[PDB]
């Protein structure tokens, strides 16, 4: 049952099942009361501020939502085991939140929403956000100080894809961990604990899935996941990551330092925007067929090739890896840099000649690992993009 109530004077019965009140005062008049009843029953505040724990002029309700034209402000979570959120007049905060308490958004808010847990102090805390809706959703933003792992569920509740966008401050969380069944363009600025993002999880054609790292920790481990979507990740120029997209169409970016990526199944795009060293750089797992390898921001001087440049640098049976680079950068780069390849140790390297001597330079010119033979004779220069063949 469904009801909206005001300053009522009288006692408020709702009975079993899965109920609703939307109060519009939030302390009521006379006498003047309103009860839940049995099952999970959703209290509604319209109102500048709450806290219904402490009256016990309101029983039987398990579930705070914020949501109406006057919503907003303060809240006292204390005694509901869920949270709700839809939209709100200006900025609503919820306190005193219990251990295992998460919250659903249902609608677009205004304003910051911030949880404050009713302890933070350990290193441990979980917090569980929903986004829940049958079209796209703009979250917002949701601050979470103190939470170390933050779980994000984005459900889409009809048949037809879309992409939900949230913007989380969450200035300690080691771990961001998404579920569901829609897309998350996730705004991360400045959540500089993370360490392991996994939105591996997700589910549809597009369900596309957002993340650049925030991590400034040199020499940092950070773990960025896909999902089925066209997904577009970001690492740290600060950190060795491993990104790994999943389905799809996905876009692995380069940054520094030693990184790893999978782009699984479909024509996923690595776009290299670093040059690297000749120690920290950029390993691709899994290069096949349709893939590409966007070296649009390695072009120092001037614009790559543009032909399908595709003899491979060949040396002799012995020949070591330093040889093999000092080789594939004899040419000058000063002017115009250029693209060759070659197969080393069971494994295939591109190079970007961006120098003038016969030294592959560290610093400018860059060099690109691709796990086993891949044979890039027949592959095309797009722009500067080159697609496997
Ligand atoms: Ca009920
Ligand atoms: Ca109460
Ligand atoms: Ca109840
Ligand atoms: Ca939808
Ligand atoms: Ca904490
Ligand atoms: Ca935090
Ligand atoms: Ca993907
Ligand atoms: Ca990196
Ligand atoms: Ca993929
Ligand atoms: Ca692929
Ligand atoms: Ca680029
Ligand atoms: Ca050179």
């Amino acid at each position: 049952d469904s009801i909206l109530l005001g300053a009522t004077t009288k006692a408020i019965v709702m009975g079993a099942g899965d109920d609703t009140v939307t109060v519009s005062s939030a302390t009521l008049g006379a006498g003047g009361s309103v009860n839940g009843g049995d099952g999970t029953d959703v209290l509604v505040a319209n109102v500048n501020g709450s806290s219904f724990s402490a009256d016990p002029a309101f029983g039987g309700f398990e579930t705070l939502r914020v949501a109406g034209a006057a919503a907003q402000g303060s809240h006292n979570a204390n005694g509901f085991t869920a949270l709700q959120l839809g939209a709100t007049a200006g900025a609503t905060t919820f306190t005193n939140v219990a251990v295992n308490v998460g919250l659903t958004v249902l609608a677009a808010p205004t304003g910051t929403t911030t949880v404050t847990l009713a302890n933070a102090t350990g290193t441990s805390d979980v917090f569980n956000l929903t986004l829940s809706s049958s079209a796209a959703l703009a979250a917002g933003t949701v601050a979470l100080a103190g939470v170390e792992t933050v779980n994000i569920a984005a459900t889409d509740t009809n048949t037809t894809a879309h992409v939900d966008t949230l913007t989380l401050q969450a200035t300690s969380a080691k771990s961001i961990v998404v579920t569901g069944n829609a897309g998350l363009n996730l705004t991360n600025t400045g959540n500089t604990a993370v360490t392991s993002f996994d939105a591996s999880a997700v589910t549809g054609t597009g369900s596309a899935v957002t993340f650049v790292s925030a991590n400034t920790t040199v020499g940092e481990v950070v773990t960025i996941r896909g999902g089925a979507g066209a997904d577009s990740l970001t690492g740290s120029a600060t950190a060795n990551d491993t990104i790994i997209g999943g389905a799809g169409a996905d876009t692995l970016v380069y940054t520094g330092g030693t990184d790893t990526f999978t782009g699984g199944t479909g024509a996923d795009i690595f776009d290299i925007n670093a040059i690297g060293t000749s120690t920290a750089f950029v390993t691709i797992t899994d290069a096949a067929v349709g893939d590409k390898l966007d070296l649009v921001g390695i072009s120092t001087n001037g614009a790559i090739a543009d032909g399908a440049f595709g003899a491979a640098v060949t040396l002799g049976a012995a020949a070591t890896l330093a040889q093999y680079l000092d080789a594939a950068a004899a040419g000058d780069g000063s002017g115009t840099s250029v693209a060759k390849w070659f197969q080393f140790g069971g494994d295939t390297y591109v190079v970007v000649d961006s120098s003038a001597g016969a030294t592959f330079v560290s610093g400018a010119d860059a060099v690109i690992k691709l796990t086993g033979l891949v044979t890039l004779t027949t592959s095309a220069f797009a722009t500067e993009v080159l697609t496997l063949a």
